[PDB]
């Protein structure tokens, strides 16, 4: 019974909030163009992304490879995908299956008589 | 200079921070279990998921959901997913009708009719 919510459940509204209202005064609220890519990780985060200020066409790059539309924007969804890229490319894996002991199993029943 | 980062940066690393401690203790540090999923919404957002807490099958429901690989795990790419469908999942609006469930077997009398 707790009234006050966790740090976590702020920074949730915070990134919505923040999105929206970037992405509500240029475009459709729902999506993002390159200029407002841009400016969300510039302001936000100008110091990971300095050596991304110096190639203009590095930052275009990924914002246009994350547009599976081509259409020039991304969708919410498609927005968190191009943050999980950025920080790791997640090269695609297989594996065979999952396998182990099995616990062995239950003892059968005798099924005796008296 | 930049001086100090701004509350988005240091939301990213408080994200990535939390997510790895309870990850790396159960399971792969790059994955999810249920118990991780339901533990991390739990803690964090327990205002939120209330109703979630009354309904389990509710919430396992959506992790299942979201794993692709039936692996009862999700990758980093698959969680951020899974919030924004919470978020949003296109769900239909609900509306005044007669339509209900359906239950027994019509009288053999009776017929179709279609
Ligand atoms: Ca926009
Ligand atoms: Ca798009
Ligand atoms: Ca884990
Ligand atoms: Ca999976």
């Amino acid at each position: 019974m707790t009234s006050k919510m966790s740090q976590l459940e702020r920074n949730i509204e915070t990134i919505i909030n923040t999105f929206h209202q970037y992405s509500v005064k240029l475009g459709h609220p729902d999506t993002l163009n390159q200029g407002e890519f841009k400016e969300l990780v510039r302001k936000d985060l100008q110091n990971f992304l300095k050596k991304e200020n110096k190639n203009e066409k590095v930052i275009e790059h990924i914002f246009e490879d994350l547009d599976t539309n081509a259409d020039k924007q991304l969708s919410f969804e498609e927005f968190i995908m191009l943050m999980a890229r950025l920080t790791w490319a997640s090269h695609e894996k297989m594996h065979e299956g999952d396998e182990g002991p099995g616990h062995h199993h239950k003892p059968g029943l005798g099924e005796g008589t008296p």
